[PDB]
């Protein structure tokens, strides 16, 4: 009950934000014939945008270890291009079908959009449970997956970048990547930008496991310190005094829970798809982890019960549902206790959800930015391999003795006006300063090159609400730029 | 009523066939683990065999003469690749969803395989109504598509093959030549190899146009004089005494028409989307096509009524299908009166009307036999476009000269034997042999090519239907041979 | 009269170049055989600089609005590849011959060895009035340019990378990176960087437009503020009480205007081919623009009258040629009243006009480092492409922290020195720091990068204007650097 086709679902949210701009994008245009044929020539350019360009469908064929044939279904699609090149991760489930892929696909642009980087959306799909294949069939299966992609040129580095998403991990971008660059890639230099989210030993960045995470903490950080919107809800600004609960303890559910834990928010529940587990005093995410990674599940943890009902409905102040898409329905939707919806997921709520939460006054933080950490991340991993040079190597000694120097340079200069006067002054640098009297390193940049995305679009999103006074409807103020930025393209290069 | 979906009612067809022939299929493998897990691998490779291997969804832009924006679906499917490149036409119409597009795709394999053609099967789809465009429109339209599956591996010489369909004739397939040939095909030497149904001028082959009426005759003949299936049906063979009706006045239609009326065959009823006319004297060829062009339509033929009723139901010998799928079903099916089903198009007939048509023990010549001159000519453009030199031209003199002396051969030695006695003994051509003293044109080859693949894969299907009495089931006959065929190609090549 | 070929003119500076330094050449090159052989392969050498590599034309049909068919014409040369790519805009003009384009052609690459960007020599033209097309012609004619260059290596990241020049903005510069970037260079990673002076939407850079105005200005800068060469003219330093003169209201017009005002030199002239303007009160750089735009033409601007008289002879300080090329020829030449000629536009004055404006003492900055700036800027796109990042994003943040920890350091050393004696000793950045404290943007690359250049290509000129005596033949300085920097390279290099 309350299942809408979640490409037209997103569509929806595109359609919703294009009305609300497409004035000022007739305003702004300045043609010839500016008769209102402009509010036409906009809503074409529009329409040209909401959909797929090239969506491929495969079905080949793999050995199972016991000896027998199985087919196997995965699909790729290329959103948008006014970028180049795309990029998506790949999720591994049994409910991809061309629709959920087409979807995540179009997501994956806007995502892009907001948080500004270079990037056309694309996303991929492959039909299988794998907690029902061995490591050594799936391999096979994401091999081959890569073949079949390259050949009709839906993977490689100037066209479509894929990254992990569902049930897809380091462990299966170490194989993509492997197989482009031992055949189609053998001489490309840029061979290993054919995909992101890789072991750092294959040329991965650092943090980007934990990127969307820590994206997601900055995200609600922006938020949770506004007043002008914590007010709005009746909480102090601040985490010190939050409690969350999370929908999935993965790679984006953990870190997550992580980094809110690290900045003394508590995890009050945790779930998974056995189930969900409580515990009003705070679960921690170290011994939990550890709990999950030698007993293979959450269920069991001692200093927690096994709690009976909705994770999506316990009582909480931020609601964190990493999981798939559209778990918060119109039906349970009123039922939800917390104030803050962080999501976490793709699309975890479905339109109605939208309007009940907005109504019940109940903040939605919208996926296509709270969790475009991600991609933020691969983009800093896409441009490290394009550069051949971990940040910092080049630099590094060059950059600590002229910063010596610098300091040298003011207590040279003292000591001569105050002469003997004044002794020596000596110009020592903090402990902070210290810490940087190098430069960046690559764990520097990721870090603050993902903070300073987060907040600068967070802001690019209320200075939106408010210009279109959209008060908690942040989705709706995300998409407004995200349209606005994808238009710019296409109308200034002849669609 | 009775309208499945086309992609699986032709796996329907396949699986009945696929069963027939599982026992031969295991006989003949002479593997070491003969126990029967051989029947297991045998059921894995069809498992293989029936999906689409790659499915392009494409969506682009193209500006309407009103200087407006409209975007425009388009699909391109290959199913099998076990022979390179693939072939299968372009349809424009707005019936065209993926499921038709990997339905008909299927049946070009299949197609090819009971008739020898070395390609895989494809098809493609535009979704549009040509005739709520102006030319310049479809240009540009037919153009960019061309473009969007070169880009992805959808179009080429050694890839995919195209050629033509419904609302797609020869005027389509020179324009995709020529963007080809202009772009992505600059130094490929077979670029002009890319696409088959082209002009004359622009590389195509002579009777390519009329080639499936020509096919779909041959095809008939073949069945129409074996009295072994002539007298099952209470019939006298040979043309001269039947009459027929076909449904669709097109590429297809128009020339099944006249080829059959070549052969004192009379045609009584030609249907369209407006209507169908009618006249038990008989409707000619030539007059009707001028009518229709003169006048766009065949309602209002001075030499004939406008038959009121359903053209798949008149009183004739033999029904013509060439419309489009699924014109005769499960309802229908029962009043037809023909004794003689020829499938002009394909999948003319549902899985039930088959079942009524064997009970009511009316014959049915499978569209994947029966329509397959198209692709065998097309097959000869290719191979054409490949040489680079046209049928004769480096032989013609040679042989003309050649055969002159093999004739003065006999001559001398018969005056040298009989002396002055017999005095001279000229040994002059027939007015036959003196058509071919020089050997065989492109217009010979097509004529003969095609006539001799029709008639030699008639043969191959009787045979079968005989083998295991289907008597008048001659389209799971059909399916045994493709099946047999395509099947020892992935056995042996490593699947 | 006094026109001769275009290509030679250059040859004419050239050569006369080359003798100035033939001397050098040899006595720095120190080879086997050191006598004077070594004279002739440096002569060698030189006969091998001076011709263009591969002159492509093209010869391509269009279809015009009304329907018919019209064929244009166009060129590309490549002069030099001792650098690659080729760099060089492309000129829309019915004046555009081979001789033309091989000449402005083999300027760009003499232009970039006197700034210091890695390119080689190009430029384009395609014989067209686009006053007498429409937009939609225009396009279609751009586009297919760019696909016939492509087609023969005439266009690509790393062969060579267009630009705008004569009737050509980022709208034609948008329409040929899209073709290429969505046919030819699909797959290309580096696909924008097949040209330069785009939108920036499209992945231009700031302030490519105004960037050769902007170049322009700090030529003329650096040696209006050098006395030594202000002297001879009878000048004082410094633009504030200057008054210049411009032919050409476009590109390298106008904004060689706005900035010239902008530093308090007053525009007393403004021409164009329809007529020219007046007022030794001064002209506005804005209202005159905003007039142009209005009424697409300068004739009629309210505060200033229709001149009667050639541009080029005003009474002013500065004349600034932003026309076409021999502009200032041995007829006019003696009556132009103005002291400094800066030679906005490629080869403004003939060989003879120099040699009168030598002895009449009027300095001629030189087109081949005057108008450099271009370049230099289409030269930072163009990096900017390869990099795919914009310069500062991943160290916005870094620096901003790095820098006030810096200048925490100093204050928490002085507070430990003069402990509670000095109480707080407030580090706070000084406004003009403030606007540094997180680094360069782009915007501040490019302004700095630029200056940086012109400045440091004056006195590269001037230091080679004294080593020889030249005195105002800045021009034949000029060349002396390009051919000493691209021979070396010839040498060295296996040749
Ligand atoms: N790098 C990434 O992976 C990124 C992912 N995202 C977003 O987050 C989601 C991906 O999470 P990833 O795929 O990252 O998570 P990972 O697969 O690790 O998540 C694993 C957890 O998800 C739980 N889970 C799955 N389905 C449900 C469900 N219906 N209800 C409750 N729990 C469930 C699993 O339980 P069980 O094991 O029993 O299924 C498991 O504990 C995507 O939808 C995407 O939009 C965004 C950016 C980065
Ligand atoms: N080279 C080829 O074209 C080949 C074609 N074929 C087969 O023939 C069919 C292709 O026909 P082409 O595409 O050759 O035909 P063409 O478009 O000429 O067929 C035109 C005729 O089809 C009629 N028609 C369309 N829809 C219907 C309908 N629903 N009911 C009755 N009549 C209808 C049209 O009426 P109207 O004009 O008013 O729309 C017109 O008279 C395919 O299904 C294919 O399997 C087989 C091999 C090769
Ligand atoms: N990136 C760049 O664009 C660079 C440009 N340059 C130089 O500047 C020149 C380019 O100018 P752009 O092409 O920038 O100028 P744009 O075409 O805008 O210049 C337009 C102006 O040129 C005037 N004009 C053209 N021909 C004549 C003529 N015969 N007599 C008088 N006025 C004339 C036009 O008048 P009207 O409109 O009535 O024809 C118009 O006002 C080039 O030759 C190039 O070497 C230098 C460096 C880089
Ligand atoms: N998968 C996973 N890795 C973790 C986790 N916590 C820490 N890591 C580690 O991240 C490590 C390197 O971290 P760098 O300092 O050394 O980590 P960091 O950036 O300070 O981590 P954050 O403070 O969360 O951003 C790896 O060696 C991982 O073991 C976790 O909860 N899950
Ligand atoms: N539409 C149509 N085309 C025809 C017909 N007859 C011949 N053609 C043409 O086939 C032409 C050249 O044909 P010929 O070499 O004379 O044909 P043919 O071998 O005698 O034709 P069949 O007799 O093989 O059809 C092409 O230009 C077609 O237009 C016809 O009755 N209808
Ligand atoms: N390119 C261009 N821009 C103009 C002109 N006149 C006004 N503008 C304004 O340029 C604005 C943005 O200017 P900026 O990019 O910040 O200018 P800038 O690079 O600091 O300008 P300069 O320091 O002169 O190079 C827009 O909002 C326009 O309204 C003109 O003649 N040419
Ligand atoms: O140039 C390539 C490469 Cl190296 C890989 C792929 Cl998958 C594609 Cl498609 C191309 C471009 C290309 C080709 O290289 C060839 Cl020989 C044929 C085609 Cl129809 C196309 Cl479009
Ligand atoms: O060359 C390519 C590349 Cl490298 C990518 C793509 Cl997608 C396409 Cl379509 C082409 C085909 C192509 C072209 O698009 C053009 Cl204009 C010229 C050539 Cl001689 C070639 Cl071979
Ligand atoms: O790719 C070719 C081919 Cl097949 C032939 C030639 Cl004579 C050349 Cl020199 C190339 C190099 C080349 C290319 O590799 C691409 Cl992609 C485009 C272009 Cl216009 C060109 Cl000239
Ligand atoms: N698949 C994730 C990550 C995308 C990426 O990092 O490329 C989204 O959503
Ligand atoms: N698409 C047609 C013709 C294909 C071909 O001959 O290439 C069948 O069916
Ligand atoms: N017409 C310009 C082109 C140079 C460029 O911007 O690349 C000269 O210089």
């Amino acid at each position: 009950e309350d299942d809408p086709n979640f490409f037209k679902m997103v569509e929806g949210f595109f359609d919703r934000g294009a009305s609300i701009v497409e004035d000022k994008l007739v305003e702004d245009l300045k043609t010839r014939e500016t008769e209102e044929q402009k509010r036409n020539r906009v809503r074409g350019i529009l329409r040209i945008i909401k959909p797929c360009n090239h969506v491929l469908s495969l079905s080949f064929p793999i050995r199972r270890d016991d000896g027998s044939w199985e087919v196997i279904e995965g699909y790729r699609a290329q959103h948008s291009q006014h970028r180049t090149p795309c990029k998506g991760g790949i999720r591994y489930s049994t409910d991809v079908s061309v629709d959920e892929v087409k979807a995540l696909a179009s997501l994956m642009t806007y995502k892009c959009a907001v948080v500004d980087v270079p990037f056309g959306g694309a996303k991929a799909g492959v039909k299988i449970n794998p907690k029902n294949y061995t490591d050594n069939e799936l391999e096979k299966i994401t091999r081959r997956f890569t073949m079949e992609l390259a050949k009709k040129g839906f993977i490689g580095p100037g066209v479509d970048v894929p990254a992990p998403d569902m049930s897809t991990g380091e462990r299966e971008m170490s194989w993509i990547a492997d197989t482009y660059a031992s055949t189609i890639g053998h001489y490309d230099i840029n061979a290993h930008a054919c995909v992101t989210g890789k072991p750092i030993s294959q040329g991965g960045i650092h943090g980007r496991i934990s990127a969307t995470g820590r994206g997601v903490f900055h995200g609600i950080e922006n938020f949770i310190n506004e007043a002008s919107y914590m007010s709005i809800l009746g909480m102090t600004p601040g985490f010190g005094d939050k409690t969350f609960a999370v929908q999935g303890f993965g790679n984006v559910g953990l870190h997550s829970m992580r980094y809110l834990h690290r900045f003394g928010a508590k995890c009050v529940a945790v779930g998974e798809s056995d189930g969900s587990i409580w515990n009003p005093d705070g679960i921690d995410p170290k011994e939990l982890e550890d709990f999950k990674l030698q007993h293979g599940t959450i269920l069991g943890f001692p200093k927690a019960k096994i709690y009976e009902g909705s994770i999506l409905e316990v009582d909480c102040d931020i609601l964190i549902p990493a999981a798939s898409e559209k778990q918060l329905t119109k039906s349970n939707a009123p039922r939800v206790k917390a104030k803050i919806i962080a999501e976490g997921a793709n699309g975890p709520t479905t339109p109605e959800a939208d309007k009940i939460f907005l109504e019940r006054n109940i903040m939605v933080i919208p996926d296509l930015y709270l969790n475009a950490g991600g991609v933020t991340v691969s983009y800093f991993e896409w441009l490290k391999n394009l550069n051949h040079v971990s940040y910092g190597r080049l630099t590094f000694k060059y950059e600590r003795d002229s910063n010596y120097h610098l300091l040298m340079s003011v207590q040279e200069s003292l000591e001569r006006k105050f002469g003997k006067h004044g002794g020596t002054i000596p110009i020592v640098p903090t402990a902070e300063f210290q810490d940087r009297i190098s430069g960046a390193s690559e764990k520097d940049i990721v870090h603050s090159g993902l903070a300073y995305t987060m907040e600068r679009s967070a802001r690019q999103i209320m200075r939106t609400a408010m210009k279109y006074n959209l008060g908690l409807d942040l989705r709706t103020a995300a998409y407004v730029n995200a349209i606005e930025k994808v238009f710019r393209v296409y109308n200034e290069a002849g669609v």
